[PDB]
């Protein structure tokens, strides 16, 4: 038989894993790609008639808008359960991590660094006046990355935090993740946010041009003396009117074997979520961090109290 997988979150090495599936299985694999938000929208029309098993894409507030348009059915999996972290994995069991991202500060190694560094708390601070790039508040990793703060904080103390923050910024955000950190390496910035596997990726870039900017920016991973670094997740879930439902549980359990965990974090270079298997080569250089343990439902949760707050604060 079969499985349609619909994935935001596709890399062609991916098809090794696919592959492996069908083999452990007897299950071809079915990919259908499109942007995380267009497939949540497409899977919604198609209903009741959606040949759709398994939806797969990036960020837990995402997973969780699809989840709130009742897209996804429940799963009770040992595999699952053990396997993946809890604080990883929707307290409902609608949606599961299988690879993880950092939120980090990229800094510029010759202007400052990594004992300057401490907190996202800390960045709101004056010291950073004229410092700091970042991306458009309509990004979702942004969203989920202060609504994590206003969950911690409250919404006063966050927007103290965010009016100080957003006082800091070196230029109007503009650009995606990797013009971030391509700034900090300009010297337009000292420090950015953004995510883990985007320095990873422009280190093992072919691009002279994307290997001099990965050489001049380093990641720190902040609040390790505290709460833990932001992080987040590529996930998936099965699709609520799964015509294989069966096959739809297998795929999603093999993608927590260390060969798939492996194939499929190594493919964004992202980080595993199962215990015990190793990070990527690209990845060990920065070392091991301390991971919040927030469940990171919550930045679905709390989305629409990240956007106001940003609104609030003039963050464009
Ligand atoms: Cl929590």
């Amino acid at each position: 038989g079969a499985i349609n997988l619909y994935s935001s979150r596709h890399y062609d090495t991916d098809q090794a894993l696919y592959d492996s599936f069908t083999k452990k299985t007897g299950l071809k694999v079915n990919l259908i790609e499109g942007k995380g938000d267009k497939l949540i929208e497409r899977i919604k029309s198609e209903g009741a008639n959606s040949p759709a098993d398994v939806f797969m894409t990036v960020d837990a507030g995402r997973l969780w808008r699809a989840q709130e348009a009742g897209i996804l059915q429940p799963i009770s999996s040992s595999t699952l359960n053990n396997k993946i972290p809890a604080n990883l994995r929707s307290p409902e069991k609608l949606w599961f991590g299988f690879s993880k991202r950092a939120r980090v500060i990229m800094y510029n190694k010759n202007k400052v660094q990594p004992s300057e560094l401490s907190t996202y708390e800390d960045l709101a601070q004056n010291k950073w006046k004229g410092k700091i790039v970042i991306r458009s508040s309509s990004n979702i990793y942004n969203q989920s990355l202060i609504a994590s703060l206003i969950e911690i904080h409250g919404m006063s103390d966050a927007e103290g935090w965010a009016k100080g923050f957003v006082r800091n910024f070196a230029r109007p955000p503009e650009g995606n993740d990797t013009a971030q950190i391509k700034a900090v390496a300009a010297g337009i910035g000292d420090i950015g946010l953004a995510n883990s596997y985007y320095l990873a990726r422009l280190k093992r870039s072919s691009k002279p041009e994307d290997q001099a900017v990965a050489d001049k920016v380093g990641m720190f991973f902040p609040n390790q003396n505290g709460r833990g670094t932001h992080v987040n997740i590529s996930g998936g879930g099965v699709v609520k009117n799964a015509p294989n439902k069966e096959g739809a549980i297998k795929f999603l359990e093999y993608l927590v074997s260390p060969e798939a965990q492996k194939i499929f974090s190594e493919g964004n270079n992202e980080y595993p979520v199962v215990a015990g298997v190793p990070i990527a080569s690209v990845l060990k250089p920065f070392g091991s961090f301390k991971n919040d343990s927030t469940n990171v439902s919550v930045y679905g949760k709390l989305n629409a109290d990240a956007i106001k707050l940003m609104d609030r604060v003039g963050w464009k």
